[PDB]
DNA sequence: ATATGTTGTGTTTTA
DNA sequence: CAGTATTATGTAGTCTGTT
DNA sequence: TAACAGACTACATAATACTGTAAAACACAACATA
């Protein structure tokens, strides 16, 4: 299933501000990359920002 | 599902300043290790300090 | 079963308003192309909006 | 006899 | 965060063709 | 017919693109002392 911006940030770890999410998308960070439908990206729920640490 | 670097330090023992907690987070003794998320760190609620060798 | 607008619509992941899927029909964005029976549109029920620019 | 706290500089990420 | 700009969708009104 | 689907035309709104600014959170270093 997908999801608006919204509902996969609310979603996550920690949410951050929409405007943050869209940057993120615009910067190629969440595999897989969201589509824009319409005017809104749909998030697969799988969808993850990819990062580093241990 | 986390804690931020100030809710876990708030809710320990003794709270420390924000630096030696990062200390702490840098040299492996709290576990299990939090994880970078952006630009903050985040501790699971039940991670402990813990001093090896 | 073919489906009407509303009912192809409502399957959708994300359901628009009747005005915009019919938008939709006259710019060709629906694979297959719906047909015509009597006043209303009916579609495939596999039939999908798809993206005919090449950026 | 060392962990902690304080002050300062700089980088990355977020709002 | 604030601010300006871009574009698809949303809404509404009127009109056209069909049953 | 009256009712309805849809075509079209105009405008409003929402989600985003982009730019610029401030600051949060942290890494690192130096030093002070309980």
């Amino acid at each position: 299933m997908y999801l608006t911006l919204q509902e996969w940030n609310a979603r996550q770890r920690r949410p951050r501000s929409l405007e943050t999410v869209r940057r993120w998308v615009r910067e190629s960070r969440i595999f897989p990359p969201p589509v824009k439908d319409g005017r809104e990206y749909l998030f697969h729920e799988s969808a993850v920002k990819v990062d580093l640490n241990r």
